[PDB]
């Protein structure tokens, strides 16, 4: 099944930010209306933020992740869990290698924002 | 029900990070064993990443999240979510006032690192 | 915070089921617009489906979760997780007693049918 | 990344509970220890419960949850979601045709039982 894929209301502020667990460098790039929106890079085997921004679902509403290292594409895994009806998180883990970790690049997108 | 409780594997280290977005000055506490192992605080109503650092769970693995916004605790939600039965996320959200947006800090743990 | 309340989508079919793991009889009633779309009763120590039923959320879209025993309200804890950005299961637990195994009744809330 | 495979803690009882929404007939066998443990088959287009059970995971604690439609395995998405750091839910859905609803047959894990 696709996975990175979210469906956010249309014209809302949401938080995306990143973090690295590999030796291999990650770039974590968001795109919003299948246009790349945002794109981090970084590598860390400690979790370190490789970076956070706000960006805005636009129109479309159509958010989505996508992770690669050394330009091949890493397996991605996700889901959304919404808390009190209300907070939403949209959860991204990936996959670069052999280890099935999944915490290859991390990427936590939350709204609403303010 | 208790809130922002939770037990992780045994010391295992984590990352945990937090996110503002309140008109009111954020304070949050990461207690290990029911002792205090990290502290953050600010404010922003964009998604300030306010701390972000790397724990261990230590001898009982038992992770809470404490909020609080000039001296008064704010009112909790939480919920852990496991990907491909590998990537682990808890999640705390957190409200100061009364719009019940429950984003005014919100607190995202993760493992495994590595 | 508010627990056991959903948004969904309007005029759209969804399941609900629960299932019961206490010593009590459990009441669950089910509020579509805060009227009663659906009650089950009934008494298991072992996850018997005490109702199953396809509601339609209909113009509201506002789906609530109440359980009670013996006519006192039990504590709620729930959650809303999408899968593929697709598959949608509003989740609620219940503690009529003092173990906090939070299953007394358990209803699962799934969307889309058909 | 694999899906519908979950560890749970050894020795614990759990219930698994199938739903069917497609045209298909739906089998689903739940594996423990590797060896099959329960099955059920059935179709219904409006969320039938096509069987639900009560199992122990036994010493490995290892569940997996397949699906198949005439004889073709369907396509997984899974994750597990905790409530209030006890009660547990392994949610499976599947998809077996081209409209990806992943709704085809849907299947739920909760525990603690009792
Ligand atoms: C060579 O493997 C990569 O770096 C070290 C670990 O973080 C692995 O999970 C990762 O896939
Ligand atoms: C005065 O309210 C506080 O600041 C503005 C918003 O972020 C609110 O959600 C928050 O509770
Ligand atoms: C009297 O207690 C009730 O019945 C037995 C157990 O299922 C308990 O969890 C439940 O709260
Ligand atoms: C022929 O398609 C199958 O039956 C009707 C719908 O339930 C579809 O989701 C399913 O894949
Ligand atoms: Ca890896
Ligand atoms: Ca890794
Ligand atoms: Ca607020
Ligand atoms: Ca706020
Ligand atoms: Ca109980
Ligand atoms: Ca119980
Ligand atoms: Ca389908
Ligand atoms: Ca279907």
């Amino acid at each position: 099944a696709t996975q990175g894929v979210f469906t956010l209301p249309a014209n809302t502020r949401f938080g995306v930010t990143a973090f690295a667990n590999s030796s291999g460098t990650q770039t974590v790039n968001v795109l919003v209306n299948n246009e790349t929106a945002a794109t981090f890079s970084g590598q860390s085997t400690n979790n370190a933020v490789i970076g956070t921004q706000v960006l805005n679902s636009g129109s479309s509403g159509k958010v989505q992740v996508q992770v690669s290292v050394n330009g091949r594409p890493s397996d991605l895994v996700s889901a959304q869990v919404i808390l009190t009806n209300e907070l939403n998180f949209a959860l991204v883990g990936s996959e670069d290698g052999t280890d099935n970790d999944y915490n290859d690049a991390v990427v936590v997108i939350n709204w609403p924002l303010g």
